[PDB]
RNA sequence: AAUUUCUACUGUUGUAGAUGAGAAGUCA
DNA sequence: TGACTTCTCTAACGAGCTCG
DNA sequence: CGAGCTCGTTAGAGAAGT
């Protein structure tokens, strides 16, 4: 129904604040007398130090509630029962009543969990903070290892000892709750709530399996010989660790030696089983590597793993040795410096230069040894296996000619090797299984050559053998000291402060590979990389060939994959960088009160100075400026002083604060309706006090024990001002239903008066710390359209939006400023030569008058005062938004548009906003995108972004902008989609989308479409910047989008970017004729195919029955009449000719063929058995119909029409029609959009079915556009 | 060649489209 | 390789608690 | 030494899409 304006205001969702302050009055000449804000964003090294200081308190016993852990050795039995009743018994029965027996294990460690004794008194308000008799728990622990000796202190980071303890007694000390933001998330998220994410996944969750692997799992593993791994051998001398103090069925008090079953008792857990040493385990499990003397004593490594080994039981593989996983919630830089950001990267070699690897060897020995083992068939058959992923699949392109070709064997070595029938298990067995079999890779490696000629075999060791030659690259390596070693030679001062630009090439092209060589053989080496078995057995040989002696550096080498930012990405990086302390204004309440009883405690107070808010927190001892005595006789006509009183929720603070026990009598309850709060008799889930009985949402009880609370409300002592003049009372059904005022009046604001010189001075005597705030977007010479940031951020504490309800104020700002450091130079000054680097700006020169002063705003200490202003804030949430949005704009289809802003290659996206007929709206590229008074362009101005080499069209620019600038690039298109998507009422799905920077804002253009407010709409119109149509829903976690989600949908993403755009012709049945047999075969299948007695030239003629090509028959006749486009090398010929009619004669004429005879001569054509004879009459087909073709390559997008039409229309992109696609990049959503046009008849016909058809299936998408007729 | 920020900047002491802030774990 | 976490956006009320 | 005292806790809704 245009429906832009009928979806208005859903539900609603707070921003962020929009103020940047300049110390406004004397304010900033005042902090500075009194210094306040110099050490208010400078006491960063305490409430972001001893709130990662506070493991020591908060970690120590966050762990010691182990220490008297204790479960049931019934449950500790029930483990391995009950668990096992789920892990034998594939049911819910011993599963999930398992899993509620484990959510009663979850009561049953957790009874003893919220009952420590000093960890009853620390996630509260005196844990380090303060008490009368309660002290610093953390104080006490850490004040206990302060004669004690508790490493952590000199131990992480930031902490000398705890003589810094004095600013641990400090940085809470003043900061009361402001030492004590931390005690929130971080004290809920080990809550009894039955995620993984807390205790009860790493505590238990890896302890209860934990247990049942070693003994519900590892009791098979005593076969041979539970006394082969030598207790008596393992308490030869290195017996330090078995020093067991309890049992756990046992409860023996003395440290003695706990066996392999007398501490691996399924309710010996005195020792295991836990999560206070959940992987030690292989504590014993792996052994004693001894490096105090410098040995390993090889225990369940060298009995369990090494006599395992030493046995080779491939059935006996159901138990090995092994370490347990770890706990949960444990207490266990630069690419831009000039003297630091790469010689401590240069260390990471720098370590090898006397090293050596962990197969038991040096250096030298590392690759010649540990590199050097499986290449000669050293991988088993059944006992190797690579990673069989792409990652190691392109290693086909990289040493088999083809990763596409290296991949057939599939179908051919371990796939043709196994099933001669070809199965859908490829897509999972080895395909799509993580590991390439050995079987399949040793002798199909060896079996390549059984298609083409023998040339196209290969060896199975052979990569092997490609993966040998990796060693060469660390010797030059060391040679390539020197390449930061230019740029980093000046390393006196560890803070170089010079790191990418190009005054310095010799390190940036230096240090660009000079380690950052070894970077693809990781991506080379993806082969051997370990993959996370989730839901995968793996019953594969262990290839421990890089596990053991390569296994020095398999995972040795991990500092590249974690390296992608951490040496490259402070060249990537800018110059002058945004980062300082947020400071606070005298208390945790510091902005935290800004609300109309707070001003003596919480704070904060407004001040809009008849022009703009610039707004001040009164002073620190004397915080009685704005007092309410002194209120009254300074009154005048110079600041603001709002008037804005708050309320929380109608359900936390309704019954918290008028029913509490000083007004209990003060209020006068009722115990006719004091019944119903001593049970929760109205809470649908309630409950009474501690000594009450839970009931139901006896709402008839509620009705009017909740209509009685309006009447207590009616009693209003302090809350009455507000006037929250609520409903019926029959009508308010639920609590909330009650709670549909508790936020619908209880915010109320106004202003106020205050003298020149009352608030002046006040101010010049230092009543206010005077922050003015106030920024570009909306000062004085200013003239377009305000800001986002700017236009509500003074715009909705305003006279229109007190009148409805738009968005109030919320808590949470913070007075945060500190250092600069670009010191400031003129970059142009005005009057002189800017030249406009623009494209269509005429003017070609400029001189100011007031400079461009290069980079001003990181020039000098700014301030930052933002506040949530909770926008959308008088509404609760929409429940199936798209059950909304398929609901509503799927009741106005008529009216309804589909913009499809697809993808594309060379243009930017293709807006094509398709229509109800099948014709385009409009098909608007995007590549330089604009205004009236410039266009801004990107198409090549990207492209004269790019197009440099050293290193390669890969360094740090056009890798940073010229990544960035699409980061900037993408903007205008959400205004684009945002003008256009109800510019025709159009659902503008950028489709089916799962790319890392066009889809790393596929929904980043997707979270800006659930309210417009747009800068120049009618300022009260559904429609403008205050009151919007809700568009989307919100956005978290990137792979959630999924289908429908809100207006970026989902439609066929792929086989649609070499689309048919008049029939889709099946462009897949297309040979190679490697078997000319087979090309026979394929001539064979050759339909019925004769010259261009009509068509002008040779021709090809085949039906799906003709292939495997089931989507129908026809003889359509793709033909001979357009010309070609020719690809190549850049050297050979990256352009080239090509002609359709042509190689018509000039097949017939190789063979004998009749081209003008016109008769079947597709079977003197698989006559034509000659080895080019019969693979030339393939390539002719393979430019048969593919009439996309570069323009000149590339220079345009010439489509072709490899099918005509019913008039014979071979419709072609180098002069295309307006209702039909615009070329290469720009008409390459065209279709994309297309197939999700057809998606309507889901939209326009859903039914009761809950989940709608969002899934595409390539054959309906294929069957759509071929149903066009 | 200037912005609370960030990219594009001349649209000249700012124009233009845009921006959720901070928390705070992590798996890549 | 960037997501996947998940919650902080509140003022009155009884505390403690030095006052009055 | 009741003045109530300034801060720290304290209070508990139903929400909702392979």
């Amino acid at each position: 129904m245009s429906i832009y304006q009928e979806f208005v205001n859903k539900y609603s969702l707070s921003k962020t604040l929009r103020f940047e302050l300049i110390p406004q009055g004397k304010t900033l000449e005042n902090i500075k007398a009194r210094g306040l804000i110099l050490d208010d964003e400078k006491r960063a090294k305490d409430y972001k130090k001893a709130k990662q200081i506070i493991d020591k308190y908060h970690q120590f016993f966050i762990e010691e509630i182990l220490s008297s852990v204790c479960i049931s050795e019934d449950l500790l039995q029930n483990y391995s029962d009950v668990y096992f009743k789920l892990k034998k018994s594939d049911d819910d029965n011993l599963q999930k009543d398992f899993k509620s027996a484990k959510d009663t294990i979850k009561k049953q460690i957790s009874e003893y969990i919220k009952d420590s004794e000093k960890f009853k008194n620390l996630f509260n308000q005196n844990l380090i903070d303060a008490k009368k008799g309660q002290e610093s728990d953390l104080i006490l622990w850490l004040k206990q290892s302060k004669d004690n000796g508790i490493e952590l202190f000199k131990a992480n980071s930031d902490i000398t000892d705890i003589d810094e303890a004095l600013e641990i007694i400090k940085s809470f000390k003043g900061w009361t709750t402001y030492f004590k933001g931390f005690h929130e998330n971080r004290k809920n998220v080990y809550s009894s709530n039955d995620i993984p994410t807390s205790i009860i996944y790493r505590i238990v969750d890896d302890n209860l399996p934990k247990f049942l692997e070693n003994k519900a799992k590892y009791e098979s593993l005593k076969d041979k010989a539970p006394e082969a791994i030598n207790y008596e051998q393992i308490k030869k001398d290195l017996a330090e660790e078995l020093t067991f103090d309890i049992d756990y069925k046992t409860s023996e008090v003395n440290q003695r030696v706990f066996s392999l079953d007398e501490v691996f008792e399924i309710a010996n857990f005195n020792n295991y089983l836990n999560q206070s040493g959940i992987t030690k385990f292989n504590t014993i499990i792996g052994g004693k590597f001894v490096n105090g003397e410098n040995t390993k004593r090889k225990g369940i490594n060298e009995y369990i793993n090494l006599y395992s080994q030493q046995i080779n039981d491939k059935t006996l593989k159901k138990y090995k040795m092994s370490v347990l996983f770890k706990q949960i919630l444990s207490d266990t830089d630069k690419l831009e410096d000039d003297s630091d950001v790469v010689t401590t990267m240069q260390s990471f070699y720098e370590q090898i230069a006397a090293f050596k690897t962990v197969e038991e060897k040096s250096i030298k020995e590392t690759l010649s040894l540990l590199f050097d083992d499986l290449k000669a068939q050293k991988l088993d058959l059944s006992k190797i296996y690579f990673k069989n992923d792409k990652s190691l699949t392109d290693l086909s392109q990289q040493v088999f000619d083809d990763y596409s070709v290296i991949g057939t064997a599939v179908l051919e070595y371990i796939t043709q090797q196994i099933a001669p029938k070809n199965q859908e298990l490829i897509a999972k067995k080895t395909e799509k299984a993580k590991y390439l079999s050995l079987e399949t890779i040793k002798l199909a490696l060896e079996e390549f050559n059984k298609h083409r000629d023998i040339d196209k075999q290969c060896r199975f060791e052979e990569i092997l053998a490609n993966f040998a030659a990796i060693p060469m690259i660390f010797d030059e390596i060391a040679q390539n000291k020197d390449n930061l070693a230019q740029i980093s030679i000046k390393y006196q001062n560890q803070g170089k402060k010079d790191l990418l630009q190009a005054s310095a090439e010799d390190d940036v092209k230096a240090i660009k590979d000079l380690l950052d060589q070894t970077n693809n053989l990781l991506h080379k080496l993806k082969i051997f990389h370990i993959s996370q078995s989730e839901d995968k057995a793996n019953i594969l040989d262990k290839d421990e060939h890089f596990y053991l002696v390569f296994e020095e550096c398999y995972f040795e080498l991990a500092n590249i994959v974690p390296l992608y930012n951490k040496i490259r990405n402070y060249i990537t990086q800018k110059p002058y960088s945004d980062e300082k302390f947020k400071l606070n204004f005298e208390n945790s309440t510091l902005a935290n009160g800004w609300d109309k009883n707070k001003e003596p405690d919480n704070t904060a107070i407004l001040f809009i100075k008849d022009d703009k808010y610039y707004l001040g927190v009164m002073n620190k001892k004397n915080n009685k400026i704005f007092d309410d005595k002194a209120i009254k006789e300074n009154k005048g006509e110079g600041y603001k002083k709002i008037v804005y009183k708050l309320l929380p929720g109608a359900n936390k603070m309704l019954p918290k604060v008028f029913f509490s026990a000083k007004s209990i009598k003060f209020y006068n309850p009722s115990e006719d309706i004091l019944r119903i709060r001593n049970h929760s008799t109205h809470t649908k889930n309630g409950s009474p006090q501690k000594g009450y009985e839970k009931f139901e949402f006896n709402i008839e009880d509620c009705r009017k024990f909740i209509d009685f609370y309006k009447q207590s409300i009616s009693k209003h002592p302090e809350w009455k001002d507000f006037g929250f003049r609520f409903s019926d009372t029959q009508r308010y059904n639920s609590i909330d239903e009650f709670y549909r005022e508790v936020e619908n009046q209880g915010y109320k604001l106004t202003f106020e008066n205050i003298s020149e010189s009352y608030i002046d001075s006040v101010v010049n005597q230092g009543k206010l710390y005077l922050f003015q705030i106030y920024n570009k977007d909306f000062s004085a010479y200013s003239k377009g359209r305000p800001n986002l940031h700017t236009l509500y951020w003074k715009a909705l504490f305003d006279e229109r939006n007190l009148q409805d309800v738009v968005y109030k104020l919320n808590g949470e700002a913070e007075l945060f400023y500190r250092k600069q450091s670009i010191p400031k130079k003129i970059t142009h000054p005005a009057k002189e030569a800017i030249a406009n680097k623009n494209k269509d700006n005429p003017k070609k020169e400029s001189v100011f008058e007031y400079d461009l002063i290069k980079d001003k705003r990181f020039t000098e200490d700014k301030f930052f005062f933002h506040c949530p202003i909770t926008i959308n804030f008088k509404s609760s949430g929409a429940n199936k938004f798209n059950d909304e949005i398929n609901l509503l704009l799927k009741e106005k289809a008529n009216d309804v548009h589909i913009l499809s802003i697809d993808r594309g290659e060379r243009h930017l996206a293709y807006y094509t906003l398709v229509d109800g007929k099948g014709n385009i709206i409009k098909q608007d590229t995007f590549n330089i995108i604009g205004n009236d008074r410039m266009k801004t362009n990107y198409h090549d101005k990207l492209a004269a972004i790019e197009k440099d080499r050293d290193s390669a069209r890969k360094d740090w620019k056009k890798i940073n902008n010229i990544k960035e600038m699409k980061e900037g690039y993408l903007s205008q298109v959400v205004h684009e989609i945002a003008k256009l998507v109800i510019e025709y009422n159009a659902i503008v799905v950028f489709q089916d989308l799962n790319k890392q920077v066009y889809q790393k804002l596929e929904k980043m253009l997707i979270e800006k479409l659930n309210y417009l407010v747009f800068k120049d709409n009618e300022f009260d119109k559904t429609g403008g910047v205050l009151r919007a149509y809700q568009l989307t829903a919100p956005f978290e976690t990137f792979k959630k989008m999924g289908k429908q989600t809100g207006i970026i949908y989902y439609v066929p993403a792929g086989f649609t970017s070499k689309i048919c755009p008049v029939t889709g012709f099946v462009n897949q049945l297309y040979p190679k004729y490697e078997s000319v047999s087979k090309s026979q075969e394929f001539f064979s299948k050759f339909d019925k195919i004769c010259y261009n007695l009509d068509k002008g030239y040779f021709e090809f003629s085949f039906d799906y029955k003709n292939f495997g090509d089931k989507a129908a028959k026809g003889k359509w006749t793709i033909a001979s009449f357009g010309s070609r486009l020719i690809n190549f090398r850049n050297s050979n010929w990256d352009t080239r000719e090509v002609y359709p009619t042509k190689e018509l004669e000039k097949l017939l004429k190789d063979y004998s063929i009749e081209y003008g005879h016109g008769e079947c001569i597709k079977a003197a054509i698989c006559g034509e058995s000659d080895k080019k004879f019969f693979a030339k009459l393939t390539s002719v087909l393979n430019t048969i119909l593919q009439m996309r073709n570069s323009k000149t390559g590339t220079e345009l997008d010439y489509l072709i029409s490899p099918v005509a039409d019913v008039n014979g229309n071979f419709f072609d992109s180098r002069q295309a029609p307006k209702n039909m696609p615009q070329d290469a990049d720009a008409n390459g959503a065209y279709h994309i959009g297309l197939k999700g046009l057809m998606l309507l008849g889901r939209i326009k016909n859903n039914q009761e079915g809950k989940k709608l058809n969002l899934v595409i299936k390539n054959e309906e998408y294929f069957e759509f556009v071929q149903n066009r007729n």
